[PDB]
């Protein structure tokens, strides 16, 4: 093996329980490492890591990094935690997550997974591919891979793949050997002093991470990726629907959630793809993953049989399943779309699978700021379902900002006239709300970010 990192005897990891953190920490108890970490909550995730052997405390109190060789940090800790602020007094070095993450990378050939929306998926696909072409990977993602039961996995082998989170721009410690960008839009902007040149500047930066031979992987179809290839300086390699994608996609059909088209590779090659989710967001997604397979040498069937058995992410188009209500059957998806562009696809999807009956939505706005910044593409989008029933806004962390919130929201769906949305302040008041809205053969998407898919998990274990 390679040596341990050295004199790292004990790792702890601040919000050890996050989707990130978890993996991290996996990974490194693992490889033999001792594991401590503090979570505000209890979940399967931390069970699962005390399981395991990881020491884990629930609340932040000083003394929990004691041992601690090194302490890892979650983005969502505050700067006056008391275990942050004593691990600095001690002069115990204190990294971010993405720091850890870029360790389990530096002697790995470490496909990194970037961009707005779709690195957890894309991540997944990725993984997925991998593992059947017998790579043996290792892989760290943002959530769960259906087809594990977890967000990651330590693999004999020297492939990393990890998803690379530019929310706080924490990806910049990164030094893979090929990088996807699936696309680029304004969300986080706060960190980018809500300058999206900032934003582009960033991934740059990120990019030139990259070896001089090695490959960036981006979407044709995004022209703000396309405008910023000359700036690169690495080889790129796009896909997409785009009539100039390297990767190429023809003939999209969904059929019920699933997708078929072809892609065309660099050499003319023809494609025929089975798709098991749904939409032309995971086509593209599936197809990012298609272009670092194929130029990673794989073979096509490797790449098709995990592409047509994906069991997906976690509450990414989560079916949950099918449930007979008083006023009629219907259907229960749970999706972590939280920025606009992100309901919009979803939304997109359940209709061209769906077809006559409705589209019902639950959605829960994730941030202040966020719903702040994207207020009016908010608006117009969460206007495209059938019946929408709005919950608050989950804060997470974030004082709640003036005009940014679920009322205001839902008084201005309210004055487009397309839908006349519900708001649902007391959760345990949705099942009743939802029984008088529901018709036979809807589907509901529980949508959001935040704690809307434990609120939807409760309502299908009801029913
Ligand atoms: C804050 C941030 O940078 N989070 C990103 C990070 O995940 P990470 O593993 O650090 O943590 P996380 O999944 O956010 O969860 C935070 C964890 O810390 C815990 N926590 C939080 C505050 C605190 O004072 N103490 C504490 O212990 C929470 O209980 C939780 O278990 O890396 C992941 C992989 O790249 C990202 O998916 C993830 O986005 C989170 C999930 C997120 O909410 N993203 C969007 C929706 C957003 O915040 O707007
Ligand atoms: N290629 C895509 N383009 C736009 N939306 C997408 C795309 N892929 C997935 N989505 C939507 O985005 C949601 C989140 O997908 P996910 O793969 O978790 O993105 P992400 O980039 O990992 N998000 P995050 O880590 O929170 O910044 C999904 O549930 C879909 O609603
Ligand atoms: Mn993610
Ligand atoms: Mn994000």
């Amino acid at each position: 093996i390679i040596p341990e990192m050295r004199r790292v005897q004990q790792i702890h990891f601040i919000g050890i329980g996050g989707a990130g953190m978890s993996g991290i920490a996996e990974i490194l108890l693992n490889e033999g490492y001792q594991i401590s970490g503090s979570d505000i909550a209890d979940g399967v995730v931390t069970q699962r890591l005390a399981q395991a052997g990881a020491k884990i405390y629930i609340g932040h109190a000083e003394e929990h990094i004691e041992g601690a060789s090194v302490v890892v940090v979650s983005s969502a800790i505050k700067d006056d935690n008391p275990e942050l602020v004593t691990s600095k007094q001690k002069r115990i070095p204190v990294i971010q997550r993405a720091q850890m993450l870029a360790e389990i990378m530096r002697f790995r050939h470490g496909i990194a997974v970037a961009g707005t929306h779709g690195k957890t998926t894309t991540t997944a696909m990725i993984s997925m591919i991998y593992t059947q072409a017998k790579l043996d990977p290792t892989f760290v993602n943002g959530g769960l891979v259906k087809s594990a039961g977890k967000n990651a996995h330590l693999g004999a082998s020297r492939y990393l793949i990890a998803e690379a989170d530019e929310s706080d721009a924490s990806f910049l410690h990164l030094q893979p050997m090929v990088s996807v960008v699936t696309n680029m839009e304004p969300d986080h902007m706060d960190t980018y002093e809500g300058d999206f040149e900032k934003m582009k500047a960033t991934y740059v930066k990120f990019l030139h991470n990259l070896p001089f031979y090695g490959l960036a992987v981006m979407c044709a179809d995004d022209p703000v990726l396309m405008e910023l290839v000359p700036k690169v300086g690495r080889q790129v390699i796009t896909y997409g629907f785009s009539e100039q994608a390297d990767y190429r996609i023809e003939d999209y059909e969904q059929t019920g959630f699933q997708g078929h088209y072809t892609v065309i590779c660099p050499n003319n090659e023809r494609i025929n793809v089975l798709l098991n989710v749904p939409g032309k967001h995971n086509a593209l997604n599936a197809t990012a993953a298609l272009a670092v397979a194929k130029e990673e040498g794989i073979a096509n069937e490797a790449i098709l049989e995990a592409l047509a058995d994906f069991q997906g992410a976690g509450r990414r188009f989560d079916q949950l399943g099918e449930f007979i209500r008083p006023n009629g059957k219907v259907r229960l998806v749970d999706d972590y779309g939280h920025h606009p562009t992100e309901v919009g696809v979803t939304i997109k999807a359940a209709r061209e699978g769906w077809g006559d009956k409705r589209i019902v939505m639950i959605f829960q706005p994730h941030r202040y700021s966020r719903t702040r910044d994207l207020f009016d593409d908010f608006v117009q989008v969460l206007s495209q379902v059938d019946a929408l029933i709005m919950l608050d806004v989950y804060a997470a962390g974030e004082a709640p900002i003036v005009g940014a919130d679920s009322k205001s929201l839902c008084r201005s769906i309210r004055n487009l006239g397309k839908v006349d949305p519900i708001l649902v302040s007391d959760t345990s008041q949705l099942g009743d709300v939802l029984d008088q809205i529901i018709q036979d053969g809807d589907l509901i998407l529980a949508q959001g970010a935040g704690s809307v898919s434990k609120i939807s998990r409760g309502l299908a274990e009801s029913w």
